[PDB]
């Protein structure tokens, strides 16, 4: 396995003259969880994307990103993030000789991506302004600078990503019956539906509906409106105006899926579930898709006996203080005693 | 599922579940930067991408697999780092109960399912009440002596043979508890008499303030910033030493400086991001460079024991990058970008 750009070219709009930039992306796992699975009278699998090398799904997008922006002659890239693209950035940047800045929401990104976007040497530039905010200014100064957008409204990020589609009706020997994802800036629920189209057309799979799950305070989609202040504990997806709105909202219209919102209690209990049920460890933000496989199960949306795969777009210890938080440990102290320790439990 | 794929190494019956959360096959990536740099071609084994982050996942999915197999219904170990996170989560995988005593970081654990239990004593007290309540319930003990832990970490041996299409000239490895390099040892033995792939030098690095091989001594307190191969007393002593002495290796120690010193070059120069105990790999790979012990050609892998997401605040503390706070305005944030 030697990165997605090798492996997928067939699809991608490479040259010969584009980079052959890797950090072995891509390949990623899909994880059967067959308690949650008889628990809830599904076959549900998880895509887990922070097995990728900065540890979430973004990779994909920005091996594309980062060796085409090289290709065209640029120097420099820039995005705004929640923290999991710029870190994606930075890393490719390293990589690939190329000077990387990102502009952070101050206080809002995970505390591990603002590691990896420190020791990856981008040049970081924290605004008072959420995330909305801050992709205004790097696509208005990308606008008028020599430096390359590398956001997700730059096309090859897309082409980049929708290789998870391609993987997981090779993983799973079939399309499944429901894509279940989360929604920040609506790329991904993009990409994995062109990636549904293209592998239909090549190779017969059928169409998943397209599921994808915004976290209740940053819902813009659901709410048919901008959101100007969102807000969620789950702050890779603290996104209120959706750069890919309208590509997610005909991607969940021509699969016949939906765009669902889950709450923060939600989203905890099901980053809690998985974690507990099957030793995987997710960040909040991916934790949404559990959380709307919950929520839709029960209600019906996704049927009985659906052949489910739920993408966890980002490594759990991305964000070490929510599990922190959270799981309140005050442990008994206990004399050391065989007796004493056995008895208690 | 690494059982799976290796399990005609493995200590693996018609009766082992089939436990994994897909730990194993992590990629091993040239690094061509470095190795122009260098004289040398270099690549590193990323096991920070295993399912915890830490290559202790190759180890605990055997373990665990064989407790369960045996009926056992709960996990235990005493530990605080990597291990406690990787016991956890295959506990939690394998549907059994994890147990972690400590003595007076575990989220990880903890959000998997551990149950914590502090003790009124040292560390060497709470590993000898683990294997007294072991030895007498239905509690498989996962802690370092278990041998299956050996037999998960060999695989990693194997997957840099298949991956290179041969062994390396020379496999550098972080030193803790000496555990790893013996188990990559005992799999390029396993691997050269069944499929006739070479036998690497061994090189293992210590932080020189836990360095106990180097050092011929027990190091009561045992220092450095590389939390996960702070062990002054290595359980897998002897085992490492013979390790280096039948592949013509050699265990070496490299100070704190040299650890963040390539700690911050991987990130910066080939996007390569792993915790600082990974680093001393690295560190030591440079060291034996500039002295020749690794000389200019050799083909050498590196391993990178855990993700670096693993400690954050060592990247932020010891970085120069800080974050520039500026005001949400393109034009002081454009007059910034030029400044
Ligand atoms: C872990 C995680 N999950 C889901 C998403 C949302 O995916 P989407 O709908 O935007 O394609 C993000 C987005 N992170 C971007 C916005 C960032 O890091 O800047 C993310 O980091
Ligand atoms: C456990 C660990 C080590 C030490 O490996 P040993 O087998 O004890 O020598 C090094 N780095 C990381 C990240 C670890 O988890």
């Amino acid at each position: 396995w030697k990165g997605l750009i090798h492996q997928y070219k067939e699809f991608l709009p490479v040259t010969d003259q584009t980079p052959a930039l890797t950090l072995h992306e891509g390949n990623t796992p899909l994880i059967h969880l067959p308690k949650l699975s008889e628990q809830l009278g599904i076959e549900l699998h998880v895509k887990t994307e922070g097995v990728n090398p900065t540890g979430s799904f973004k990779d994909r997008g920005m091996v594309m990103a980062v060796a085409k922006a090289k290709e065209e002659g640029n120097d420099t890239i820039m995005c705004a993030s929640t923290g999991n693209t710029s870190a994606a950035a930075a890393a490719y940047a390293a990589r690939a000789n190329m000077k990387c800045i990102v502009i952070i929401p101050n206080g809002k990104i995970a505390f591990g991506k603002l590691a990896q976007a420190v020791m990856y040497g981008a040049e970081i530039i924290a605004i008072d302004g959420n995330f909305d905010d801050a992709l205004k200014i790097v696509r208005s100064i990308c606008e008028k600078s020599p430096i390359a957008l590398v956001n997700s409204v730059n096309p090859y990020r897309l082409e980049g990503q929708k290789t998870a589609a391609f993987e997981v009706c090779e993983q799973l020997g079939e399309a499944p019956d429901v894509l279940a994802i989360p929604v920040g800036n609506a790329g991904n629920i993009s990409a994995y539906w062109k990636g549904f189209k293209e592998y239909h057309e090549k190779n017969g799979t059928s169409l998943p509906k397209m599921r994808g799950f915004e976290a209740e305070g940053s819902a813009a989609i659901v709410r048919n409106e901008v959101i100007e202040n969102p807000e969620t504990i789950a702050t890779a997806i603290r996104i209120g105006n959706p750069a890919s709105w309208d590509k997610a909202v005909k991607a969940a219209e021509e699969s016949n899926g939906k765009i669902d919102e889950v709450t923060d209690d939600e989203i905890l209990h099901a980053y809690q579930l998985i974690a507990r049920e099957e030793g995987v460890f997710a960040e909040p933000g991916s934790c949404a898709s559990i959380a709307g496989v919950l929520k839709q199960v029960k209600s019906g949306e996704i049927p009985k006996g659906s052949k489910v795969v739920a993408v966890l777009t980002g490594n759990g210890l991305k964000d070490p203080n929510t599990a922190v938080d959270i799981s309140e440990i005050k442990p008994v102290t206990l004399p050391t005693n065989e007796d004493s320790i056995l008895e208690y439990v």
